[PDB]
């Protein structure tokens, strides 16, 4: 009853630190997964006319806090953005251990030669959008943002399976409807959420 028994019964990838995200072999650049969501962070805040120059663009809360970098009134926004990026993912392949803040990548072990997500790929992919700096395992991401009562999720609020959410992530859309990556063979998907091995509380990351 620990795990959700239609996926592998483990933990899920967990990729450390802070990643290379991007590759320019002919420029001659790389960037990690904290220097684009800090500028996609700096980003939205300009597009909502409130960038100051202490923005470094990370915008999460102190791990519990209910206040955090972003104004609750622009909460909203910020929510349907990363769910429009993570939506925009819908059947790319599942990748072990795959996906960075700039999208998604070779994965690890098993994923090593498959360019995707795994399920806190996705995750941090979408939030990183908004400045919302991930840890790239579903075990480290329970551990951070607020939580809400998993019968009380709402719309943008991350659902977590297995012990100490270690198993699986996903995002909530509402509607009894949650964005996944899934497992192998699959893709990016929308299905209906699932109670089996699911964390008593869901992870918020965005208040509005």
């Amino acid at each position: 009853g620990l795990w959700d028994p239609t996926l592998p019964m483990i933990p899920s990838a967990n990729i450390p630190g802070d990643p290379i995200a991007v590759v320019n072999q002919v420029l001659g650049i790389s960037a990690t997964s904290a220097q684009v969501t800090a500028n996609m962070g700096r980003k939205f805040l300009e597009q909502l006319g409130i960038l100051q120059p202490t923005d470094t663009g990370i915008t999460n809360a102190p791990a519990g806090s209910a206040q955090g970098r972003i104004p609750r009134v622009y909460g909203r926004q910020a929510s349907e953005y990363v769910i429009r990026r993570g939506m925009s993912q819908i059947g790319v392949p599942y990748s072990w251990g795959g996906g960075n803040a700039a999208g998604p990548s070779k994965g690890i072990d098993s994923g090593a030669g498959t360019v995707g997500f795994d399920c806190s790929g996705l995750v941090l992919y979408s939030f990183a959008g908004v400045g919302i700096k991930l840890p790239h395992y579903s075990g480290s991401q329970y551990n951070l943002g607020r939580k809400i009562p998993s019968s009380q999720m709402r719309r943008g609020d991350v659902i977590f399976y297995g012990p100490n959410g270690s198993q699986h992530v996903t995002i909530y859309l509402g509607n009894g409807q949650m964005l996944e990556a899934p497992d192998v063979g699959l893709k990016v998907r929308v299905a209906p959420v699932r109670t089996a091995g699911m964390t008593p509380y869901v992870v918020r990351y965005i208040e509005y």
